[PDB]
């Protein structure tokens, strides 16, 4: 219904964008038959036709902060088509802007990721791979969650490392690590520590260090996501409220040098961005 | 208002040339948001002739940057260089004239009538905003997707699209726009034929007073051609209103094969919901 079955003669892979746990992402072109136009798309080639049933679920998501699977091609290697995000993922974005971000942008991203994760919770889809690399930037003012519903030890809750149980509260943990990535401008969590040892350091009660720009107010939220008791860590609905609260007074909760001249887009610039690449 | 972004050079680059018109050349361009590594496709119209003049160009730019309708194009930005350059969204399918030419006979009756409805909706919106188009023609109707057209280059010599009272006097009205709307419909129904082909433009004024109009397109039933002819009546106030045209064409679009006789109209692909959602998610996320 909302998933278009494509045939191989309708799209072309052009450039490789990256590789992850399961799949390689290409920049591609959609070639509508009978037409002379070439529309850019993102294609994930993976590494059971029932997969069609899985595809229908991701084609059925409806939220401004959740990516939708647009099409699939099954003739050979399973290929999936979704809208291409020219800004790439949020992780690469925040690294390349380590010097010019701003508290207003950072806190709003936390709101948007929480909104998307709450939507997935309402639909009872567990992400199982939330991380800054799986948050796509449509525009700098608008981020979207991807590759949900399907090796990454440093984002997994303790109950996911020891036992293989992924819950919405396990997603809350990975949400906490995702915020940490943003607040550290794309730092690698537990840098230098082998993944084999992360299981053990968490039971000793060691967490990720406090980001230098974070007040304790925001750091308490992050740490609250990493509590060993899954049912005691925050709910996504609460995260929306807290971060939305902080976004109404951003300089009070994030201490960034020069935070006054690198703030939210002007309405003229917002209208220009929106008419050009974000009309939803 | 203040929906017009004043762009500076070095923020956009002209890449490919798309065409030239009465005053200006349109390029495919790239917007490079400052501080970013991204290349956003745009359409750029560089005018033809280069002070104080750009204060009225700016005043119109603010007006055209403020239109809000699904079937009316919006001016997005302007660059105030020697030659003024204008920025709007790039329509990769191009104008409706070239589209209907490259799909001659390959178009279904359902498509043709829907375009007439949408152009009328947009032209009625411009009337609601008290803006005279002054240049309605199939070349100034852009195809966003095949199911969605938008009006452009409004509110600013094309003798064969002008009402008689515009040729013999520079009087452009919403009712004179109704005339060019009729000529535009004729273009669509003839799959992009040239209007009054073979008659010199200097002589068009005289043939209209003698009562000669554009011929009936072979695919048009008598009902569709009668609307067209009412658009070209010498009495301006006797021509249809745009909202009446919306109602009329909407009625015919609910039974297109009753009003358009097209060979193979049963083998002519119609818009399927799966294809609609795919087109919209990729290039038409706007409300409609
Ligand atoms: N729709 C898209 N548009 C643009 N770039 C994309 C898109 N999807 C993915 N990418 C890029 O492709 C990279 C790799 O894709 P992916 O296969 O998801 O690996 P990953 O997400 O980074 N790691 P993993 O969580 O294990 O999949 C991402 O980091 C993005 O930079
Ligand atoms: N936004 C756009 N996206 C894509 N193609 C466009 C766009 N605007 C204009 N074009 C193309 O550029 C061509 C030339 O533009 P233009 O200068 O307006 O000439 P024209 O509209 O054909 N004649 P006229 O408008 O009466 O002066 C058009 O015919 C279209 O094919
Ligand atoms: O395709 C995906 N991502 C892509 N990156 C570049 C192009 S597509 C990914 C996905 C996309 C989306 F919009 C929303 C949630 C997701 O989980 N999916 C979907 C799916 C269905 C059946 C089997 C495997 C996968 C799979 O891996
Ligand atoms: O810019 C236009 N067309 C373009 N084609 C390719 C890129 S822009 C055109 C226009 C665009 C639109 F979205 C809606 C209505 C319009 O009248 N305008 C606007 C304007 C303002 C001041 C002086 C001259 C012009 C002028 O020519
Ligand atoms: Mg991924
Ligand atoms: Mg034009």
């Amino acid at each position: 219904a909302l998933l278009r079955i494509l045939k191989e003669t309708e799209f072309k892979k052009i450039k490789v964008l990256g590789s992850g746990a399961f799949g390689t992402v290409y920049k591609g072109l959609w070639i509508p038959e009978g037409e002379k136009v070439k529309i850019p798309v993102a294609i994930k080639e993976l590494r059971n036709k029932e997969i069609l049933d899985e595809a229908y679920v991701m084609a059925s998501v409806d939220n401004p902060h959740v990516c939708r699977l647009l099409g699939i091609c099954l003739t050979s290697t399973v290929q999936l088509i979704m809208q291409l995000m020219p800004f790439g993922c949020l992780l690469d974005y925040v690294r390349e802007h380590k010097d010019n971000i701003g508290s207003q942008y950072l806190l709003n991203w936390c709101v948007q990721i929480a909104k998307g994760m709450n939507y997935l919770e309402d639909r009872r889809l567990v992400h199982r791979d939330l991380a800054a690399r799986n948050v796509l930037v449509k525009t700098p003012q608008h981020v979207k969650i991807t590759d949900f519903g399907l090796v990454p030890i440093k984002w997994m809750a303790l109950e996911s490392i020891l036992h293989r149980i992924y819950t919405h509260q396990s997603d809350v943990w990975s949400y906490g690590v995702t915020v940490w990535e943003l607040m550290t401008f794309g730092s690698k969590p537990y840098d230098g520590i082998p993944a084999s040892e992360i299981s053990s350091i968490l039971e000793k009660g060691e967490r990720l260090p406090q980001p230098p720009i974070c007040t304790i107010d925001v750091y308490m939220i992050m740490r609250k996501c990493w509590m060993i008791d899954a049912d005691s860590r925050p709910k996504f609905r609460e995260l929306i409220i807290e971060f939305s609260k902080m976004a109404r007074d951003p300089q009070r909760y994030l201490v960034i040098q020069g935070d006054e001249r690198m703030h939210l887009p002007s309405p003229t610039d917002s209208n220009f961005y929106r008419a050009l690449m974000d009309e939803e």
